């Protein structure tokens, strides 16, 4: 089984490549890190295996989600590192994502009720709706578009994050540059529509991401980065029209700044454009050219199956797997893999309630 097979990501020397996708749950009370964290990530931790957070706050203004947890303030680090602390007990790797969701915001999210920010002022489409504290849907509002020392100061936030990060005890971040969310909306030339110089070409719609990139790996160290994108997405009305070029185009730069460092990233987590809460083929064949692409690890994500990761890993089409929604009802998926266990259905329902037990740390091991 190719899953179980060792990999080196950089430093970080593992024993099988079967990954937990960074999952937002909504348990971290008034995004402060709880005890029911702990839990959970202890659950699902193994000797030698990678473990990537919930997307996680890199500032007050970074949320979109109810009772996601930040890395922004030091209540957040004291509490992050006591989960950090039972996890690295296993044995396990764990990054921590640095989430900022833009314009996929709420009035109730943001303090004094402000406008989300984003790279445009056009609101997400009535298509598509944001959770509420109260378990309802809400309407997404209309994003401010900030200007370029703004853009500093987010630059800035997702480097100060990074390095409370390895306060923590993180072994390294993943910067969220995926599904629509803040960086995907200055990279999506759907939503992009700016005129300075973060917008109006692929080169200027991808220098956000570059400076993230850039000023986390400053911070410390390429090989404690990992970067998630997703170029193909049907999310938050996040379309491109050339999907592989901006894909392509990022991958460029991710090379270009593992030369100008001296050292590889840690990885590039692409989610497959099967994902959804247009052929088959081509597909796959963009998730490969990315791959073949790319200067180093490769972390696919999105629909993967036991059979999927062994096949994907087996083919070259990556070197690590990263499962969600299995994980999340099985916890110790990595051991049920091994086996060719069954495999226990997930409940949709408790995907982002509040619940520290329910939905959450309740889901059973093998007997
Ligand atoms: C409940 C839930 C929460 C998720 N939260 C995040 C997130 O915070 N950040 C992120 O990059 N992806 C997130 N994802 C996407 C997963 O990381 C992963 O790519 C996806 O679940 C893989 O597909 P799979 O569930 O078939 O394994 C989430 C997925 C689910 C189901
Ligand atoms: C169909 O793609 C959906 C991608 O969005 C996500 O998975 C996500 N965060 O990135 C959450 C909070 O669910």
């Amino acid at each position: 089984n190719p899953l179980f097979s060792p990999y080196k990501m950089g430093k970080f020397n593992l024993s099988h490549r079967v990954v937990l996708a960074p999952m937002t749950r909504c348990r971290a009370l008034n995004n402060i890190p709880q005890a029911a964290l702990g839990e959970y990530y202890e659950q699902r931790a193994t000797a030698g295996g990678f473990l990537i957070t919930e997307g996680t706050m890199i500032s007050p203004t970074s949320a979109g989600f109810p009772h996601v947890p930040g890395i922004f303030t030091k209540e957040q680090v004291r509490e992050w590192k006591k989960i950090v602390d039972v996890v690295h007990a296993k044995g396990a790797v764990i990054f921590c994502q640095l989430w900022h969701v833009g314009r996929a915001s709420h009035e109730v999210y943001q303090p004094a009720g402000a406008a989300p920010i984003s790279s445009t002022e056009k609101p997400i489409s009535n298509r598509w709706r944001i959770l509420m504290p109260d378990g309802t849907h809400g309407i997404y509002p209309k994003p401010r578009a900030i200007g370029t020392y703004e853009i500093s100061q987010v630059v800035e936030d997702y480097r100060r994050s990074a390095l409370n990060a390895i306060e923590a005890g993180f072994d390294g971040i993943e910067i969220h540059g995926a599904h629509g969310y803040l960086i995907d909306q200055f990279l999506k030339d759907g939503i992009n529509d700016r005129t300075d110089e973060y917008g109006g070409s692929l080169a200027n719609r991808c220098k956000f991401i570059t400076q993230v990139v850039q000023a986390v790996v400053s911070a410390i160290g390429a090989d404690r980065v990992g970067v998630r994108v997703s170029p193909a997405i049907d999310h938050l009305d996040a379309m491109d029209s050339n999907p592989l070029s901006l894909g392509l185009a990022v991958v460029e730069r991710l090379n270009k700044i593992q030369l100008h460092s001296g050292s590889k990233l840690a990885y590039l987590h692409v989610t497959q454009p099967r994902y959804v809460a247009g052929s088959e083929e081509e597909e796959a064949r963009l998730m490969r050219t990315l791959r073949n692409a790319y200067q180093g690890t490769f972390i696919c994500s999105g629909g993967y199956t036991r059979e999927l990761g062994i096949e994907a890993v087996a083919q070259g089409d990556a070197d690590l797997v990263s499962y969600g929604r299995l994980f999340i009802s099985n916890p110790d998926l990595v051991m049920r893999i091994k086996l060719n266990a069954p495999l226990n259905k997930y409940n949709r329902k408790t995907f982002y309630t509040q619940d520290p037990v329910v939905g959450y740390t309740d889901y059973p091991f093998l007997q």
